[PDB]
Parts: C-alpha cells; sequence; structure tokens
C-alpha cells in the first residue's frame, strides 16, 4: 500500500537557477510519488549562502560526511559580476572547492548511454567513467620564465638534515621557460583507493593508466602503488566479484578508450584526466548525459551531482515567458545513483531494484523516441529539427512519469 | 616518349631485414620504371654499417641535409640479443636516432585512408597529421622519489651573477617523489617553423595544442610563440594559400580530433603527442599505414620513411620457404612522397602528377578489392579470413603495377 524506506538517509543540497527549478520536478514528479526519504535538507541558493555569511556548504558537506550520501551540489561559483547580480557581498569562493576539500578524495564521471542516441565513437556499447586526480602534479605545481642564460637546478634538502641531495638538470644557452612538479605517496595513495573502492561499488573492473617508460620514477610510483595495494587490499574481493585490475600505459589507454567495449573505470594521472574526461563530454552525447560522483578513499562516502552546470542560458526564460527544454536525465541521474549507494549500504535491495527502475525506464522513454530538444539535435539535424516529438522539460518528466507508473505496476501482481 | 626525370637528387637509405626485400620490387615496380632521378644511395644494411666503425649513417644523415629530400631508414636499432646476431662489433647505436639529431626538426606522421577499410572514429573523411615535439619537456626533465620529509626547492641561478631567484615549491609531511622540467624558445621556435613551413607545403591548415590556462608561464609560452610566428613569418602565405592558423586546448583539441573530418595538421606539445599518436595507430588504419616526415624547420629538407618498423617476424621465412602479406602501401608511399618534396622543390610539376597517380592506384587497388592479410583482419573478421580476397605481399604490388600502367597511358592521351 505504501512506498519504499530506507534506514540510512541522504543528504539534500538544494541548487539554484535553471537546476533549482528541475531539482523541485524529478523530486515532486519521480522520487517522492515513491520513494519514502529521510532527508537533511541544505539549502544552497545564492541568496542563502550569502545569508550564511561564509557559509552552509561546510556544514552540508560534514552533512555528507556523517551520512555518507549526498544529491546536488548546482554550483554557482560567483564573480565579481555576480556580487553586482542580486546585491551580494564579499568573497564566496565556489560551493565545490570546499566540499571537495572537506570531504576530499576523487571524482568518477559516468556518461548516460542509450541506443538510439549517437556516440561520436560508435564502439561504445557500455560506459566508461573516469577517475580523475586532482592533487598537485601540474595543478599545484609552480613554473617560472626564464629571461637571461644561466642554470636551473632542483635541490632537496631533508627535515633532520643531510646530504641535501642536489639535481643540475639543465643550463641555458639563451631564453625558455622551467617547472617544478611534485605528488606525494598519500596522494597517489588515496587516488588509488577511491577508484578500487568505487570500481568494486559499481562491480566493474579497473584500469590505470601512466607513462613510466619516459618517467621511470615519477610515473614508476602510481604502477607501483596500484599494484602492490590491488594484491594487498582488494585482489581477492576483485576476484570474487569478477573483476580484474591492469595498469597499461597511457599510449595504450587512449587508444583502448578508442578501440575497446567500455563498462569499466579508468584511472588516469590529473593532467590525463583533464585532457580525456572534456574528451567524453562531447563523445557520449552532450552535457545533460554526464553525472559526477565524488567517492572517499576510505569508500564509505559519496556526493553525487550532473555534471553540466547550473544552466543559466536556459534561465533566463523560465517563466520570463518562453519554453525551454533544458535535459533533465543527468538531474534525474544525480537522484537515482545517490539512492543507490544509499540503497547499497543499508542492503536495502528494494530501492534499488527501484533506482534501476527508473533509470532503465529514462534509457527506454529516449530509445522510445520520446525526448529533449538537446538529444533531438543530435538524433538528426541542427538546422532541421522542429517539435515534432520532442518534450518541453516537463513534459519529458511526465512521459517517463508515466512510464515508471506501468512499471511499478507490471512488476508486482 | 620516356620515363620522367627529377633534376635535384634523391637520397636513398636502403635498410635491412624484411624492408629490404620489398624496397627491391616498390622501388623496381613502380619507381624506375616511369622515373628518371638521381639517388645518391646509402646502403645502411646492418652487415655494411657494421663494417664502418662510425657509421655510414653520418654521411647519409650529411647527404640528406645537402639534397633537403631523404628516404628509408628502416631501422634495426641493434641489440644486446642482435650483436649476438651475426657477429657484430659494439654497439652501433640507432640510425633514426643519430640522423634526428643531426638533420634536426620535427617528425610528422600521416595516416593512409582508404574507404573501405574503416577509421576506428567514422568521422575522419580525411588523413590528419601529428607534429610532436621531442626533446626537453619531460623527455629531458629527471627526477627522483622523494624518500623522507623534506623541502624541494627550485633555483635560478644566472650565468652573469645577478640575484638569483627561488621557489618553495613544497615540503612533504612525508614520502612521495618530485619532478622539474625545462624548454628553451630556440626548441619551441624550432617546432613552430617545422609545423608552419609543413603545413605551408602541404596546403593544410594549423592547430596547435596546449594548456595554457593551467600552466600560465610554461604553457603560455607556446600560445604565444605560434601566434607571433604566424603574423610575423607565415600567415599572409598561408591567406594566399588558402590555409590558416588557429589554436585550441588540448582538452578541445583531442575532442576536436573526434569530431573533425580531417585534412588539417596539428601539434601537441611532447607529452600530448607521445600519447595521441598510438591512439591513431591503432584509431586511423595501421601500422603498415601511416608514414613518418621529418621536416626541418628550414622547411627546406625532409627525411620520409614508414611509421612500422623493420618487421623482424615476417622475414624469418621469407624464402625459409613460406608466402608473406606485410602490407606495404607504407613503404610506398614513402617513396611517393619524398618523390613528391623532391619535385616542389625543383618546381617540377610533371613528376608530381606522377607521385599522384600512385597514391591514388593504391586508392583503388584496395578500394576495388585487393588487399593484403593485415587490412583482411581490419575489413572484418580475424576470427574467420582466408587468401581468396587478400592480395600476398607481392601479388599486390603487381596489382597496384597493372593498374598504374593502364593511368599512366588512360589519362594522357
Ligand atoms: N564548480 C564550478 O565551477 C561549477 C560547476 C557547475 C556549475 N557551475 C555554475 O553554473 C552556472 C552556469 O554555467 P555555464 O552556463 O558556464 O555552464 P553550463 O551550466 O553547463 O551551461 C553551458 C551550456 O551547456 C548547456 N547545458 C547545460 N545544462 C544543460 C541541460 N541540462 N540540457 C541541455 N543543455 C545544457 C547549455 O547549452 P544551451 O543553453 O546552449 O542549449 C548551456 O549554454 C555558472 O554560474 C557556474 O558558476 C559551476
Ligand atoms: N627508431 C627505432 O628505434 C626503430 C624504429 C622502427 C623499427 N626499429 C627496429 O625494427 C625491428 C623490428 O621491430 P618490431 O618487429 O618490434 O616492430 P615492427 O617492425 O613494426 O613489427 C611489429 C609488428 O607490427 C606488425 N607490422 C609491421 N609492419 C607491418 C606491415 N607492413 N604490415 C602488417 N603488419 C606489420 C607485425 O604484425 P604481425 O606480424 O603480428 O602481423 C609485427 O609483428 C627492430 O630491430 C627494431 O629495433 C627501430
Amino acid at each position: 500500500s505504501n512506498k519504499i524506506s530506507a534506514t540510512g538517509v541522504l543528504v539534500e543540497l538544494d541548487g539554484d537557477e535553471m537546476t533549482r527549478v528541475i531539482w523541485k520536478k524529478i523530486k515532486e514528479t519521480l522520487i517522492f510519488p515513491f520513494v519514502n526519504v529521510p532527508i537533511e535538507y541544505y539549502d544552497l541558493s545564492m541568496e542563502n549562502r550569502d545569508k550564511t555569511e561564509d557559509r552552509v556548504t561546510v556544514e552540508a558537506a560534514y552533512a555528507i560526511k556523517k551520512h555518507g550520501v549526498g544529491v546536488k551540489c548546482a554550483t554557482i561559483t560567483p564573480d565579481e559580476a555576480r556580487v553586482k547580480e542580486f546585491n551580494l557581498k564579499k568573497m564566496w569562493r565556489s560551493p565545490n572547492g570546499t566540499i571537495r576539500t572537506i570531504l576530499g578524495g576523487t571524482v568518477f564521471r559516468e556518461p548516460i548511454i542509450c541506443s538510439n542516441v549517437p556516440r561520436l565513437v560508435t564502439t561504445w556499447k557500455k560506459p566508461v567513467v573516469i577517475g580523475r586526480h586532482a592533487f598537485g602534479d601540474q595543478y599545484s605545481a609552480t613554473d617560472a620564465v626564464v629571461k637571461e642564460p644561466g642554470t636551473f637546478e632542483m635541490r632537496f634538502i631533508p627535515a633532520n638534515g643531510g646530504e641535501p641531495k642536489v639535481y643540475k638538470v639543465f643550463d641555458y644557452k639563451s631564453g625558455g621557460v622551467m617547472m617544478g612538479m611534485y605528488n606525494t605517496d598519500d596522494s597517489i595513495r588515496d587516488f588509488a583507493r577511491s577508484c578500487f573502492e568505487f570500481a568494486l561499488a559499481r562491480k566493474w573492473p579497473l584500469y590505470l593508466s601512466t607513462k613510466n617508460t619516459i618517467l621511470k620514477h615519477y610515473d614508476g610510483r602510481f604502477k607501483d602503488i596500484f599494484a602492490e595495494m590491488y594484491k594487498a587490499l582488494y585482489e581477492t574481493k576483485f576476484k570474487t566479484c569478477g573483476i580484474f585490475y591492469e595498469h597499461r600505459l597511457i599510449d595504450d589507454m587512449v587508444a583502448h578508450c578508442m578501440r575497446s567495449e567500455g563498462g569499466y573505470v579508468w584511472a588516469c594521472k590529473n593532467y590525463d584526466g583533464d585532457v580525456q574526461s572534456d574528451s567524453l563530454a562531447q563523445g557520449f552525447g552532450s552535457l545533460g548525459m554526464m553525472t559526477s560522483i565524488l567517492m572517499t578513499p576510505d569508500g564509505k562516502t559519496v556526493e553525487v551531482e550532473a555534471a553540466h552546470g547550473t544552466v543559466t542560458r536556459h534561465y533566463r526564460d523560465y517563466q520570463k515567458g518562453k519554453e525551454t527544454s533544458t535535459n533533465p536525465v543527468a538531474s534525474i541521474f544525480a537522484w537515482t545513483r545517490a539512492l543507490a549507494h544509499r540503497a547499497r549500504v543499508d542492503n536495502n535491495n528494494t530501492l534499488l531494484e527501484f533506482t534501476q527502475r527508473l533509470e532503465d525506464v529514462i534509457i527506454a522513454t529516449i530509445e522510445a523516441g520520446a525526448m529533449t530538444e538537446d538529444l533531438a539535435i543530435c538524433i538528426k539535424g541542427e538546422k532541421n529539427v522542429v517539435r515534432a516529438d520532442y518534450l518541453n522539460t516537463d513534459e519529458f518528466i511526465d512521459a517517463v512519469s508515466q512510464r515508471l507508473k506501468v512499471a511499478m505496476q507490471k512488476s508486482k501482481v
């Protein structure tokens, strides 16, 4: 007679702009009509993080750290332009900058994938997640220009005070630039732990990639850490759930992304992941089809969200009058996924089977020919798509809504 | 009523193993039967590079210098387990090493591209090159592990005596790794010129790919140098030849690669192309299908060669009895496309008519049904393919040969 409970708690973390509007729909149309929902709500609207001098976000972030599952962060990283927008006040940072430094750990981008929609590499029969390492490599690494002849040396000084090993690297004829780059073991190691826990949780196998050939120490340290930790802390369980861990050269792995079937996690280093996640954002479909999943290296904590932004370009119209067909599917797949790690964790098999439901029904809806405007450009033509069988945001969410209400039905009696 | 002559001299680099076989019949069947030519023959055969303590290759390398065109270098970079092979003398190094070192400048890889054999991304209706950097980025840029808590500093020391500069980049709470990197303008200025000079002759546009946003001084430096240079030393001549130069973020430029049609040269910095070329080795067609033009920054000297190695695997047999289907199109393109620049240089518009012929004919050849086994796995099915539709190494070369003989004639009357 009732709905679907859960003993755990999902931290809701509200947004603003166009995402906020759609946030109430999927919330109201797809989630609460079927799910009982113990929620610790944190409003992150620009208005409201301002009121809270400094922030809600530190609260909300830690809230997530208590509960282990969080959902939304539709951001606003304000500008100087923005304060001018609605009388904001001094500074503010970026909400996610705070959360990702609080929770710590690593983000993983899962495409939404559907038979009818055109991948720019047709090969992909399943989605490929990518784990990118954000601690300083060349992201925290200085680099100075050189305007005269001279010598650039690296010097390692111990904190006891030994022979403070020196490095004659290069004496300049004339002109140029220089750089230094650093990455500690507990950084590399933490990043590994995450991958292992997230691949283990998504039931899929794991691939590393680097270029240790021409960086024998730096990138040798990655190969090492992962492979020992695999055979130390995961190996058997990874064996248990039928899922290897194999390292390949980046050379091999950008090709393997190209040529392989898909359905695995891929670990790339800090640089590589910026390069190749912006690659697969155009490739697998559109922004509005990926999510973003911050997992912790303990593997006990998740913040899921849509990969695409707090889409203002549409918010103009909203009810300034004109219709808009912003893609909710990444916003829904925010919740479905979140609910899943809530489900998985609480053992709870019932919500899980339901998140599985909604997801499959959103796939089935698009492949079934009713889709948003954004995908209607991909399926055929930029210059020749009219409002034939593609829907409004709302009409679209209804189309699944009704399609889920039959899936609810047909399964049980 | 005669063959076709060239004015200026071409320089042959005859190599060893399986390639040096095909090189005869390619060079017999297709080349001199229609083509007068000045060559200056280097046998770079182990046996005949062994004799010389201090190699033939330094004279060949210096040959090509003077002549501005050069053709073969199908290598053998000898071995520990190779000196054993055939009573060698000690070490030798690799030619491809030596030569690039003298000649200088920048190697460029262009896919051989035909309709029936598939690109592993269907977009590519044309061939795309790559210019890698290669030297002193991370290539000469050493690194060590940091094995205990302590500080890693950088120091530029001049070579006049002014105040030195100094950076406390990072201190290690414990453990890890460190790495610095250095890259002079003259290098960049060489990488740019080569590119610019090389697009210029191909009639193809240019895109760079860097990450200056996230490496301000280091990667700003290139975004810069090509800009000035274009408008300083190229642009209007590009404008003239309907070509151009734009820059895109590395992020955008692996993504553009995927979605762009093809027919433009692209430069990625030393890392960014050591990654992305193995990618396209599987990605566009096969090894056996790329070639490899070193062009000097002066834009005045060229060494072309096949991608793939001096394919020892297939040679074992040769007459050890059994047939073979090593794919010669690269080795051939390595004549045609050398015969191309030679022409450009002599402004011999007539010969150029010829190099065109044999590239177009090999296109015809394959599309029409004739292929070697390597493509007989690529069109379809390693798990079922037989000798019906795939020519031998040498029946294939005759397949072209007949067809060029129709072309040569069935055009000119
Ligand atoms: N940590 C961060 O910095 C972060 C992360 C996420 C968001 N944000 C915030 O989001 C705000 C706006 O971001 P932005 O406009 O720069 O990036 P964005 O929100 O992703 O929008 C850029 C373009 O993406 C398309 N798009 C976005 N969501 C879509 C959807 N659901 N369906 C279809 N198309 C969609 C829109 O295309 P068309 O309208 O052209 O169809 C839009 O023009 C910013 O104020 C930013 O601070 C910040
Ligand atoms: N600068 C350098 O150091 C350099 C560069 C190039 C080559 N080499 C030298 O070349 C020698 C052999 O190297 P390698 O055999 O590892 O590389 P390779 O000559 O490219 O052959 C390796 C594999 O590639 C495939 N292959 C190569 N050419 C082909 C063609 N024309 N058609 C179809 N498939 C082809 C073969 O595949 P299947 O047999 O599996 O079909 C072969 O097993 C070595 O002595 C190496 O040092 C050196």
